């Protein structure tokens, strides 16, 4: 069925640092996650970071607007991140999926209802 992106909170790992894992992983097991946030630890510089969408700057993928309203809802804390899905699909498999064991902490996917977490918080395994 037609791709409708679709957000979800991602929680529990370490600390912000560990984000990039949490977004790793849950791509790699549930789909694509249309936010532009690292994917690799932040142990050493691998990357630029540009918000230039122009083709003349950039041949990453262009999000279609229904991804680029929902991307722009940026929303994250020390233990958590919301992120968008690029199907309904990838998101029930990351719902089904959690907790994820990742780096020593469960990490949770829950549907995005409105508000952030009650509390922003490690969940070590």
């Amino acid at each position: 069925g037609p791709h409708m992106p679709t957000e979800v909170i991602l929680r529990g790992y370490r600390n912000a640092q560990h984000q990039y894992a949490a977004i790793n992983h849950y791509e790699q097991i549930a789909g694509r996650i249309c936010e532009d946030y690292p994917r690799e630890p932040p142990v050493e510089s691998r990357r630029y970071k540009s918000e230039l969408r122009d083709p003349a700057f950039t041949h990453r993928r262009a999000l279609t607007p229904e991804e680029r309203a929902k991307v722009n809802r940026a929303m994250s804390g020390e233990h958590w991140v919301k992120v968008t899905f690029e199907s309904a699909e990838a998101a029930d498999k990351a719902v089904y999926s959690s907790p994820q064991l990742i780096q020593g902490h469960l990490v949770y996917a829950e549907y995005y209802k409105g508000v952030p977490p009650a509390q922003d918080e490690a969940i070590p395994d």
